[PDB]
């Protein structure tokens, strides 16, 4: 397919960046289409390691445009630290960077107003990424909030920040007790790049219409994981954005029957950063086995990750939300060693039934135990294998077992973090 | 296609309700993917006339079981004087009714934000419907509201409204100089209900997903137009939903790749009810004529429509963001008599160039004029017909040329009010 769709399956983190920059080398466009700055999404060529966080994964790459889609909101001083870092190395982000006009912008009061929020839910915090996303998007909604659009009148850019300023700084102050955010601050920072940003703008909807049209492949790059979807995902404790492939759609412009194919991106076992429902949360030796051997932390704010078994329940949740095609597995490596490895094939309900579905707000999923399948590990390392027949059986049982409990085909696996270290058994472009 | 999808796309009221009804005999499921009850849907069915606004446009018929997906914010105090209104008709409502738990609820103080803000936009009003739609996906987005699934403990949702109601009280006294909104009369009102709502929940996206299994038929039911999107369309003058063919996805649980025909609903001509740009609307005697033949009155507030041309270029817009498979035209009827119709093809932009596609955010509407191409209109009556050999040349000429403009063929053709007023070139079930 010519328009394919790349997201994490589970709660961020499994592994989008790297398969991103390895797929677009047959890709004219690579679209991210939702989320912010909270991403963080880790690409390794030949031992050089590249973070990047709002910018597309497939800036690397000469042949590539790389576009932010109206779905993402946009941080104006985080793009400009990102682009530098990345001007610094040789990338010409400029020369390959699009933007939406209608992208949101995120301020410093939006971050002040994360914080805020933050500290007055207490123990019942959510643990944002602090970035100001959340407000961003409320904004947006409330439709009060300022878009890269307005940065082209800077008089009226000014009344309109003016407005919307005298809004948060009142309950800022007034009713959190915090300090409020400078007007001049916020104005003279932003108004330094305005130019550089709307310099940019290319209407993203149309743009992608005329690539379909051409058969151009373009890769659509997926933030956060599934359930973090604020709708779908384990609310309240979610990101504010459509994590699933729908937001491919409200996120870029391109119609919903464009779609052809969904990669859903599968971690060998299972990571979460930040407050919320984990039913195959490890608290043991093999849990910081995981944690240790994986380097699970996070790329945005550092946070160590929590770590689990693999949870087949939540993952048919994820086959079915994004109308997957296929899954990349990332991270077998890691389980490279141990004795026995165990995937949760259901959950036993707090009132005694075995359920094989997944329960919706985080409220629900309260007294949930999962319920595993053992299956005999291998120590045989698999780090950098490049072929099947590389892989102890151990590991192909496990890899089958994973299909036959979800019924979707594992179409690439990744054995190490550099770009090099995989086996796609098939292309999406091909399929 | 099994999957259908019925959309506006213009600005709402393009006769949504009337094709659900009408194509709603083969199918199983007719599902409301967002919006909430600012939307209102007309259905005559012989001469007698339903007015829907939260309950699914399939209501009527005892083979379809209505939907109203996650993408829905509901207000229990809506739902409830709509669900007894019908059930003294005779319908069922119940019996087929159904719901998701990730529902977000409206409650009264939404309404009151809803009006306050109105209040302080002043001439900048955007003109909402007052049912404190905006307000409600605030909280969802901001992760404070409550949902369905929240009524399912009493106890602890008495303290999930008393900290949201604390803090929405506190700006509406303090910020907005309003009346503050009772919490026990929320809180009694609210409950006073609870046992209704959740009877009637269901797991919708797993439901879809069987259904999608089976082979049954599926109508989405869209809500407001395309350009009142979020996201795309004329913000901030726009509706806080993405009423977008993507919509169907995040408000549903639907996978994308999914969805097999996307229908759009087009009027003859076009109709806009709040503020916001309208490059076609008509202020002369063709204006009021289009209004008073064509009943222009907002089937939710009453409000009189503004009415224009038929704009092909709003138009191709909403083609290429929803992935149209076909057109409906509607109210062709109301434009017998007419000397001349016309059909804005192209914009004439402030600055001189002559463009072919639509700007986004309203500020860059302004100064926007529409180049029209006029055509020979038809004295011969056109209302129930159900053959296209009755339509006069002129007519047939009319819509040749929408489709030579739009390169999207119209599939149904609506001629009159009533249910089979109306002629099927082709059924998107069986395309
Ligand atoms: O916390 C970090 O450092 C991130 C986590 C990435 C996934 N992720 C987010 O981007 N946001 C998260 O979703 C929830 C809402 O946070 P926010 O509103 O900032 O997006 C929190 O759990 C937050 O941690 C969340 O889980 N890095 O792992 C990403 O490389
Ligand atoms: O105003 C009415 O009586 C409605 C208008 C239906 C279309 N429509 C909406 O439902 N909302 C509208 O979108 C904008 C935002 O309003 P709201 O936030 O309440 O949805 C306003 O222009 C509001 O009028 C909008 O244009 N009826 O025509 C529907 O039968
Ligand atoms: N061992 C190992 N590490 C991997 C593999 N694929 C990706 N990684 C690493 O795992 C981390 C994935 O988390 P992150 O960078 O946040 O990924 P993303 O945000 O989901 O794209 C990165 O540090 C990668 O270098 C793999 O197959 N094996
Ligand atoms: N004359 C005429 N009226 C129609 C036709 N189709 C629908 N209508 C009427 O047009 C109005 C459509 O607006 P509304 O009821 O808000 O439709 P919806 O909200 O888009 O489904 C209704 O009052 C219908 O009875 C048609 O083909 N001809
Ligand atoms: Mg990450
Ligand atoms: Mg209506």
């Amino acid at each position: 397919g010519n328009n394919v769709v790349v997201l994490g399956t589970q709660w961020g983190d499994e592994g989008k960046g790297k398969i991103v920059d390895l797929l677009t080398e047959r890709a004219k466009y690579v679209v991210r289409y939702q989320g912010g700055h909270n991403a963080g999404h880790t690409l390794v060529i030949n031992g050089e390691k590249t973070v990047l966080h709002l910018i597309p994964s497939g800036i690397l790459r000469e042949n590539v445009t790389s576009i932010i889609g109206n779905g993402v909101v946009l941080s104006p001083a985080a793009l400009m630290k990102e682009m530098k870092e990345l001007e610094d190395r040789g990338i010409p982000v400029r020369e390959r960077l699009l933007l939406s006009e209608a992208c949101p912008l995120i301020l410093d009061y939006h971050v002040a107003l994360d914080n805020a929020r933050e500290k007055a839910r207490g123990a019942k915090a959510i643990g944002t990424t602090g970035r100001g996303i959340g407000p961003a998007y409320e904004d947006k909604v409330a439709r009060r909030g300022l878009r890269v659009g307005d940065l082209f009148d800077k008089e009226t850019f000014a009344e309109k920040l003016k407005e919307v300023m005298e809004y948060h700084n009142f309950q800022l102050v007034n009713y959190y007790k915090a300090e409020a955010v400078d007007y001049q601050k916020v104005l003279d920072d932003t108004m330094a790049v305005a130019d550089i940003l709307t310099s940019m703008v290319v209407d993203v909807s149309d743009l992608l219409d005329q690539a379909r049209q051409r058969g151009d492949f373009v890769m659509f790059e997926g933030a956060q994981g599934t359930l973090l979807d604020i709708d779908h995902g384990t609310y309240p404790y979610v990101t504010s954005s459509n994590t699933t492939a729908g937001g491919v759609a409200t996120g870029s412009g391109l119609g919903p029957r464009y779609v052809d194919y969904v990669l859903g991106i599968l971690k060998a076992y299972s990571t979460r950063v930040g407050a919320g429902p984990f039913p195959t949360e490890l608290f043991d030796e093999t849990g910081e086995f995981l944690c240790k051997q994986g380097n699970e932390f996070g790329a945005t704010t550092g946070r160590r990750r929590r770590t689990g078994w693999l949870d087949t329940v939540a993952v048919r949740r994820a086959v079915q939300l994004n109308s997957l095609s296929g899954f990349c597995l990332t991270k077998l490596d890691v389980l490279d060693g141990l004795k026995e490895v165990k995937l949760c094939v259901a959950y036993r309900m707090p009132d005694g039934r075995e359920v094989t579905t997944t329960p919706l707000a985080a409220d629900d999923w309260k007294g949930v135990e999962p319920i595993y399948e053992t299956m005999p590990g291998w120590s045989e390392s698999t780090f950098g294998v490049k072929d099947r027949s590389g892989l102890p059986q151990a590991a192909l049982n496990y890899i089958k077992r994973i299909e036959e409990l979800t019924g979707v085909p594992i179409d690439i696996i990744s054995t190490g973090p550099d770009r090099t270290e995989t086996m796609i058994l098939r292309d999406p472009f091909d399929a």
